[PDB]
């Protein structure tokens, strides 16, 4: 899509067991945690990490490689949205986002929780996002681009953030990065 964006992750909203390679494309779960000013962006909570990107209007398409993992979570987020304290991923929350969780669970983060069917497990998902039609969009780069999920009607006050986690290493087995595509 020629709506493409380059996405550097915010390392001051990075939960502080994450590693992001130097070139801020990559982010893995770490096994300990890094000491950083406990601010007010930090996820604290949870394995979590928003772009450096604001996007206030336009059409905004990125893709992220998932290649080799047993969860993770992609998305857009309001500005706004809170970073310390326990919390539901949700639309209601102001997270427009999609997971998979245990592996074998692919769901939209909708109020309650919507299991998806999908025909093909992505190695690689592209996000979209509408501001002015309210529309946050999720494809599966491995199926021909297949829309994976789709939430309209989100009308968007604030600014909006890209929204990351690598999931949690419960298994040992979900080390591998995220990965933001060259494009
Ligand atoms: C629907 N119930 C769920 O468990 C969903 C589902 C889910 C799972 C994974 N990916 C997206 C969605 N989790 C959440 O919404 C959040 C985010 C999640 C992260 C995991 C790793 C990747 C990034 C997402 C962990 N998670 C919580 O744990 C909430 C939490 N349980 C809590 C919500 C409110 C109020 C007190 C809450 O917990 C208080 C303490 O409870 C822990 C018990 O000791």
């Amino acid at each position: 899509h020629h709506h493409m964006v380059h996405i550097t992750l915010d390392p001051d909203t990075a939960n502080p067991w994450l590693i992001l390679s130097e070139d801020r494309r990559q982010v893995r779960l770490g096994d300990t945690q890094q000491s950083i000013p406990g601010n007010e962006e930090r996820f604290d909570s949870y394995p979590m990490v928003l772009g450096a990107q604001h996007f206030h209007s336009g059409k905004h398409y990125w893709e992220v490689d998932v290649t080799g993992k047993e969860a993770w979570d992609l998305g857009v987020c309001r500005d706004s949205v809170r970073r310390k304290g326990h919390f539901l991923l949700s639309s209601k929350s102001g997270f427009w986002t999609i997971w998979l969780w245990n592996k074998q669970k692919y769901e939209a983060g909708t109020y309650p929780q919507t299991p998806l069917h999908l025909q093909v497990p992505p190695c690689q998902v592209g996000i979209f996002l509408d501001y002015e039609a309210g529309m946050v969009s999720f494809y599966n780069i491995t199926d021909h681009g297949s829309l994976i999920y789709s939430f309209s009607e989100c009308a968007f006050t604030g600014p909006l953030r890209p929204f990351f986690s690598p999931g949690f290493n419960d298994g040992g087995k979900n080390t591998a990065p995220l990965t933001l595509c060259p494009l």
